[PDB]
DNA sequence: CTGACCTCATCATTTTCTTAAAAACTGACACTTACAATGTGGTCAGTT
DNA sequence: ACTGACCACATTGTAAGTGTCAGTTTTTAAGAAAATGATGAGGTCAG
């Protein structure tokens, strides 16, 4: 339009050179009279003009120029179930919550979380996992690592962290970046070396009391007394509990969290939600004992938010009313058929490949005796269609001379699991 | 017996607390199962499965063939904020059909979490619309996502280094500030005039990276002229290791100039990184932004932070880049652009005809107006007066480090406000002033 | 030999799951009004 | 005489609105089947 094509046409010649500063533009009421346009037209283009400043005006009208110059499958703990998830359960709650009607949830607020999710997240707590807490003990943020960021800020960077050897690779990751230094720890079939800790001088270390990552073992309650006597030894350590994948226990019902037997308001609780409901709906939570708590309110009062305020209304609707348990219980009862028939189906080869760990969990780790090297296994795996992950990324240290692979089944459909386990031994020549 | 709880809980509780009290030693025999199933007329299997809970958990060991043994020894009305946007406008059921539309049963394999720079999908048409609409000319591929833009600024406080010296705008929007409070590094505090950042001091200091919105000036709407943003760029080019940072507030509101093109448009040498929100325009409380950043950084950012995951959740950005791809957005963004005009207006004539006392010092486009108050009275008592009406407002004091105009001068919003209200909270505001 | 490891049988209560009809929803097509964009024309007050 | 901005009413094409409709969908008191905790009676193997 001629609105834009005179400024355009104005704005190349005043670029190129043919004016300088100082000259006035061509005309004023004259021009639009040369050119058979309107003055309405080069009134705008000049406002145009003026408003870039690429020309300025005097009070008076004066015109100043002023420039001037393909895998059939996959296995890995990550992935879950998706077939058995109630897509028309989540979508009731969500158009029950976002209606014209109920507006003013379009707003940011709450920088912790909405109110009734905390609370309804610490009377779950209280009544599922022996959790004491308090609706504003409580913080919601979407993410572990914005927490752990969190946390690593507010802490300081003059602090050593414990991460046992075979493990999570995250607090290795976050703390690569960081100033601070880790320390390796060696972990029995019963839990972490305490003896290690208590003779060495460690501030903060990181375990999973429930169930360790990858193998599985629980640690028993002498240790547990032993770790939170070595927390009460001194008055500035502080021992983080991961609830890695709780509530999925079959044969000996749930285990206690450790911060049940926090007398000395010593644990602080990191815990995760996008393992159950949805791996891509970035929802985690933590809790903090009361004076860590409050100054981290008193501290990071101005940050907002990270996790939609939306989702947060519509989940705390939708497990409010309690379809949490059931669904969580539908998903126990086919995990658990799904590890059965895998147990069943693979204890014939139980001469070269030793299963081991524990049941509970939603994969297994099994070692293979045959003379092949685990880059071997993995090639042959890939070449197949179907790759796998090897343990050997999850520590550090010197590889184990018998190649041990973990096997996830999360994604892998119930009536394709006899199918991927034939391909995956006849490609690795059994 | 009578318990919700069946004796496969009342055994162990009972258990537990012998234990705990003390009056089973260590390595002390337990009566294994027949003895205790027919002392206690208990069917053995509750009493196993009792027991193998028992040393699951830890407390005794069994050894195979052989008994137990113990191992554990011992109010407002109207809201003035210059953030909100008016919420009746939004087309709910616009949102519920592309929602009921992306998630359903058939659309599995979408709930597990992955591309952590972003699909590719929402990637394409979000460059595709800042390369149409703002002039910025970049890959699809460099554009990165966040929840926020919070996360995005500490992203890139940990790629850029804790040796930089920082450079922010007049006293104003306390974000940059709010952020290096916990870092090692250092910000130096500038002055702006009535037209944008004074680049003589830029050149006349040895900032490495400075914070400037090239668009609109918060809170005073100063646009730019374009040689001094030419200076700039040449400043930045001078040296090697300097960066410009740009932060378009609310560059498509412009109600009568059509739109200012955004300064990454001019950039010839990769020295703009370009900082965006969806967070002041569709909805302010889903958290979503974006950045966009040159090759060499993109390949820095691309192989430092190769582990992490995407913040924003996967059904968000398939819904918005469904919302987006068929136009949509470009309706609503028009819609809310001619009622905020309408609204401005509406105010603006409102307010003029007490002009003698007060005086408008921003610009026309934006959401929100600086007003300053001649009247005989301090900053703290305007304040408290319209708190005391129940209709609280915010000064600039707290924008401001120094004291700039002994006159107070007050930010006014009006994007949460109904258009049937601004009447009756303007005339209650100003009663409840000297007025 | 008594003693402790195990794996079938089939009983039971109470949650989970499935199909029927009757209910409300909303989609595409259509059309009737409205509406504010650019745009031309004719002014306006005030400088110097 | 040279030049600020402020009406008039003309235009094309996007936005807004009501209509009935076929259509995918929501809700419900039945129905039946699954699973656990539970009793009973075995199985091998040590020492």
């Amino acid at each position: 339009p001629l609105y834009e094509q005179l400024y355009a046409h104005i704005k190349t010649e005043i670029t190129e050179g043919r004016i300088g500063y100082g000259t006035k533009l061509p005309s004023k009421r004259k021009l639009a009279d040369s050119l058979k346009l309107s003055q309405n037209t080069v009134e705008a283009a000049y406002e145009q003009l003026v408003a870039e400043g690429y020309v300025e005006v005097i009070p008076r009208k004066g015109f100043y120029v002023q420039a001037y110059e393909t895998i059939r499958y996959n296995f890995h703990p990550t992935h879950i179930d998706t077939t058995s998830f109630p897509f028309e359960q989540w979508r009731k709650y969500f158009k029950q919550t976002m209606c014209k009607e109920n507006h003013r949830l379009l707003l940011n607020g709450d920088h912790q979380g909405e109110a009734s999710f905390r609370r309804e997240i610490a009377y779950y707590l209280h009544h599922s996992r022996g959790v004491n807490c308090t609706p504003e003990q409580v913080v919601v943020g979407a993410g572990v690592e914005t927490l752990l960021q969190q946390l690593f800020l507010l802490l300081g960077e003059s602090k050593v962290y414990g991460i046992e050897d075979p493990g999570y690779q995250l607090m290795r990751k976050l703390l690569s970046h960081y100033p601070n230094d880790y320390v390796p720890f060696q972990v029995d079939e019963e839990g972490i070396d305490v003896d290690s800790i208590v003779r060495t001088a460690v501030d903060v270390v990181y375990t999973t009391p429930s169930r360790h990552f990858p193998y599985g073992s629980v640690l028993s309650i002498n240790r547990r007394k032993q770790l939170l006597h070595w927390a009460e030894a001194h008055e500035n350590r502080y021992i983080i509990e991961d609830d890695y994948d709780s509530e999925f226990r079959y044969t000996g019902k749930t285990i206690p969290s450790l911060q049940s037997m926090d007398v000395h308001n010593k644990v602080i609780y990191l815990g995760a939600f996008s393992k159950s409901l949805i791996p891509s709906v970035r929802i985690s939570y933590m809790v903090l004992p009361a004076p860590l708590a409050h100054l981290y309110k008193n501290k990071f009062s101005y940050y907002h938010s990270t996790v939609s305020r939306i989702d947060q209304q519509v989940l705390t609707a939708f497990m409010k009313q309690g379809d949490f348990e059931k669904h969580l219980n539908r998903m126990r009862k086919i995990y658990r058929r799904k590890l059965e028939k895998v147990l069943s189906l693979l204890k014939r080869y139980e001469d070269k490949l030793l299963i081991i760990g524990e049941r509970s969990g939603l994969h297994i780790v099994l070692v293979v005796k045959n003379g092949m090297d685990e880059q071997t296994l993995v090639e042959k795996a890939l070449a197949a269609k179907a790759k796998v992950y090897p343990l050997s990324a999850y520590s550090l240290e010197r590889a184990i001379h018998p190649p041990q692979i973990v096997l996830g089944f999360g994604s892998i459909p119930e009536d394709e699991l006899e199918e991927a386990i034939a391909t995956v031994l006849n490609a690795w020549g059994f």
